[PDB]
């Protein structure tokens, strides 16, 4: 993914928003996220593997556009994931405008 500016949306058929702004590799560096399972996780049985990841697995592989149980529908993921740490470490961006970015 080092030619993706944009999150893949080809999972969600018409969209509401823009795609969402993400230059995967240098975003990933600009953050100093080190670890790939940050977001390509691995999580079975109720317990998240913190040595494995899921790298070359699609987040809309296993997570539908609805919830199922606890796991997230894909909008939800996406946003509890890359919301979620923006609003934890305090950076990035918060609105739905500067991540759909109208341009
Ligand atoms: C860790 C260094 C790491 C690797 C390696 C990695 C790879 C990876 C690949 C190969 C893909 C698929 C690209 C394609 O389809 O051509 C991919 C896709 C996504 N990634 Fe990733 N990724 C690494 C780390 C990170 C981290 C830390 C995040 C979250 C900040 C992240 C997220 C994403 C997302 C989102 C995608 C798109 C998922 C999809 O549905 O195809 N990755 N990455
Ligand atoms: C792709 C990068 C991807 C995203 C985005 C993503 C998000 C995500 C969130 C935010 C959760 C909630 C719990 C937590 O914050 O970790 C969650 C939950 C589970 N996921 Fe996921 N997820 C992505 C990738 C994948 C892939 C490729 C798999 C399947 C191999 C997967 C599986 C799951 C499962 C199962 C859950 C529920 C875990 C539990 O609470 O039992 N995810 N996802
Ligand atoms: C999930 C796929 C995800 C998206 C989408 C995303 C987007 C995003 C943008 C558009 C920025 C702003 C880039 C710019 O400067 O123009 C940004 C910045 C930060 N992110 Fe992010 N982000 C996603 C996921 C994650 C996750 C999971 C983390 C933490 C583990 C994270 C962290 C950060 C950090 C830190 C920044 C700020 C970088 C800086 O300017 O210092 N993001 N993200
Ligand atoms: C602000 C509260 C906000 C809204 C509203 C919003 C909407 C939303 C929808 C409706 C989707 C599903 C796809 C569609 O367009 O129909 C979606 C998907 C993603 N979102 Fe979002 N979202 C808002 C906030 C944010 C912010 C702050 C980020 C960046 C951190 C973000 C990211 C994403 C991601 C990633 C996805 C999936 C890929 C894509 O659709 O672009 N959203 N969002
Ligand atoms: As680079
Ligand atoms: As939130
Ligand atoms: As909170
Ligand atoms: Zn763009
Ligand atoms: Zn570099
Ligand atoms: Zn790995
Ligand atoms: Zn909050």
């Amino acid at each position: 993914x080092e030619d993706m500016t944009h999150v893949p949306t080809d999972a969600f058929g018409k969209l509401e928003r823009p795609a969402a702004v993400f230059n995967h590799d240098e975003h990933n560096e600009k953050a100093g996220i080190e670890s790939c399972n940050a977001c390509h996780h691995v999580w079975v049985n109720g317990v998240l593997a913190e040595d494995e990841d899921s790298v070359g697995t699609p987040c809309s592989d296993c997570h539908a556009l609805e919830q199922d149980g606890d796991t997230p529908g894909l909008q939800d993921a996406y946003h509890q994931q890359c919301w979620g740490c923006h609003e934890k470490q305090a950076k990035g961006p918060v609105m739905c405008g500067e991540c759909h970015v109208k341009n």
